[PDB]
C-alpha cells in the first residue's frame, strides 16, 4: 500500500538516474557519471531490501514457513516494518503462526516492537486468542503490561475478547489486574460489560478492584447492570 507506493517510487528514481548517467558519459562528464553510479547502487540495494520486507510481511501473515526461511536466508530484515510500524512478528502473532514466531525471534526480531499505535505482538496474540503464541512471546521477554496509545494492556484485550486461559497466563506473568485504559476502564470493567463470567471470577480472585470507577463514574457492577449481565451483577454486589 505505502510500501507498494514506496517501491514504485524507487523503481522511478532508478530509471531516472540511469537516463542521467547515460546523458553524462555521452556528454563526457566523468565525475557526474561516477557520482550518479554510486547513487544508483544505493537505490538498487534499497529497492532489493524493501522488496524482501514486502515479501516477508506477506509470507509471515500467510503462514508460509519455508518462504519465511527462504526470505531470511536471502537477507530480509526480520525487524522491517510497514508504514504503520507493523512487523512480520505482529502479523505471525495475529494469524497464529507459531513456527514463524519462533523463527523470527531466533533472527533477533524485537519481541516488544510497537507499531505506530503502541500495539505489540503480545497485544495481537492476546486479542486473536493465540495462547501458545502468548506463552512463547512472554518466554522471550514480551513486556506483559505494554500499553498501547489508548492505554490497553494485553490483559485488557484478553478480557475484552473473552480469552480466559490468556487472562490466566497474563496474570501468572505479573499483569496488573487493575490497569486502567485512557477512559479509566480496568479488565474487570471490560469482562463485566461483555458478560465473561469465568473471567470476572478469575480477575476478582487475583485482586481486581470491585469499586474501581471509570472516567464516567461507572463501576464494573454498573456496566453489568447496563449490559444485562445478571449473574456478573450478582457476583460483583456480593464481593463489593
Amino acid at each position: 500500500s505505502d510500501l507498494a507506493a514506496k517501491l514504485a517510487a524507487l523503481k522511478a528514481a532508478i530509471e531516472a538516474i540511469i537516463k542521467r548517467i547515460e546523458e553524462a558519459e555521452k556528454n563526457g562528464d566523468e565525475d557526474k557519471v561516477k557520482e550518479l553510479r554510486e547513487k544508483l547502487d544505493k537505490l538498487r540495494k534499497a529497492y532489493d531490501r524493501l522488496e524482501l520486507i514486502i515479501r516477508l510481511l506477506e509470507a509471515a501473515l500467510k503462514g508460509q514457513i519455508e518462504e519465511v526461511r527462504r526470505l531470511l536466508e536471502q537477507g530480509a530484515d526480520a525487524n522491517g516494518a510497514d508504514g504503520t510500524g507493523t512487523t512480520p512478528l505482529h502479523l505471525a502473532a495475529t494469524s497464529g503462526q507459531l513456527t514463524i514466531v519462533e523463527i523470527l525471534l531466533r533472527q533477533g526480531a524485537d519481541v516488544n516492537a510497537a507499531d505506530n499505535t503502541g500495539t505489540t505482538p503480545l497485544h495481537l496474540a492476546a486479542y486473536s486468542g493465540h495462547l501458545e503464541i502468548v506463552e512463547v512471546l512472554l518466554k522471550h521477554g514480551a513486556d506483559v503490561d505494554a500499553s498501547d496509545v489508548f492505554g490497553y494492556t494485553p490483559l485488557h484485550l484478553a478480557a475484552y475478547w473473552g480469552h480466559l486461559e490468556i487472562v490466566e497466563v497474563l496474570l501468572k506473568n505479573g499483569a496488573d489486574v487493575n490497569a486502567m485504559d485512557s477512559d479509566g476502564m480496568t479488565p474487570l470493567h471490560l469482562a463485566a460489560k461483555w458478560g465473561y463470567l469465568e473471567i470476572v471470577e478469575v480477575l476478582l480472585k487475583h485482586g481486581a478492584d470491585v469499586n474501581a470507577q471509570d472516567k464516567f463514574g461507572k463501576t464494573p457492577f454498573d456496566l453489568a447492570i447496563d449490559n444485562g449481565n445478571e449473574d456478573i451483577a450478582e457476583v460483583l454486589q456480593k464481593a463489593a
